[PDB]
DNA sequence: TCAAAACGTCGTACGACGTTTTGA
DNA sequence: TCAAAACGTCGTACGACGTTTTGA
């Protein structure tokens, strides 16, 4: 109880220096429209110390943890269901990074709806904002390349 | 008061992160024995967030906050006065470098005594131990380098 | 058609030093 | 003579991407 929250403290303050909460756009040509939003809550650590990954899952009960090819380990929450779950165990305590989470939040509201190709539109939108609270100089896919080949697709989101 | 607790577990879990305990021997010239062994706790952040840096100095009250030319910010608490202060707060909630804590512990228990060239020369040994922790590879000053150098200056050890 | 599991890597936010200044 | 306050900067542990694979 109480010691579970000093667990998700410590937790909450170790994401808030590596981690990452994010909300990418990723095509995926077997999807109808196209694209997916992605949601994502990762934890990074050399793999010297690949134990420590282990335990953020234990603590977390989910989670997968990889080793990378470059001496890195990865421990990372993929998906609406699960990520959820971990974000309103680590909401109260976050501080640096509850806006991302806050965000990922709702992403994660309007997910089972993303067929409809104006919610996934406005998920889309949201996965933007989340990257521009991201030192990532990195993304080449927003959500104006979906919306414009949504309107190819013949849909009309707006 | 268990939202310190809570708050000191949250530290522990940034400094386990992005922090840095450490222990470092500086060459001082007017020194007698030429030497400290300087002890520190260090946080960093880039200076757009630099205002967590402030909330940490808040929460334990001490340390002082800086800019560094290039972009970051640094928490630092340095000395064995007020960092004995803030290890015993972590203690219980660091995970990844409990080591370097209970080390440096053993340093500033130590510290007191330090014109005592022995006693210099045995913090200076813990020091290189805190340093096979750190991933770190910048260090160009050694236990022996206190060594030589207090034996040139006729000390026995 | 969905979507997580697992993946590979470039760029920079950092870690970890040594250095210079203040002042007790 | 001590020793913190304050400093400057290179290397690498990370962040934040996009990509392939598995599988429901
Ligand atoms: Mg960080
Ligand atoms: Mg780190």
């Amino acid at each position: 109880n109480f010691h579970d929250q000093l667990k998700f403290a410590w937790l909450a303050g170790f994401v808030d220096a590596d981690g990452c909460i994010n909300a990418q756009i990723v095509s995926r040509e077997d999807y109808l429209l196209k694209y997916q939003v992605r949601v994502s809550l990762t934890v990074f650590q050399s793999t010297t110390q690949h134990f420590i990954l282990l335990d953020i899952q234990k603590i977390l009960g989910c989670g997968t943890v990889r080793k990378r090819n470059d001496g890195m380990s990865e421990f990372c929450v993929v998906g609406g269901t699960s990520l959820q779950t971990t974000l309103e165990k680590l909401l109260p305590y976050l501080q640096l990074k509850r806006a991302q989470a806050k965000l990922v939040l709702q992403i994660i509201k309007k997910l089972p709806n993303t067929k409809d190709p104006s919610v996934l539109m406005e998920a889309a939108l949201l996965a933007d904002k989340v990257g521009l609270l991201t030192d990532g100089k990195k993304r080449t896919i927003l959500a104006e390349n979906v919306r414009e080949c949504l309107k190819k697709l013949g849909h009309v989101v707006s």
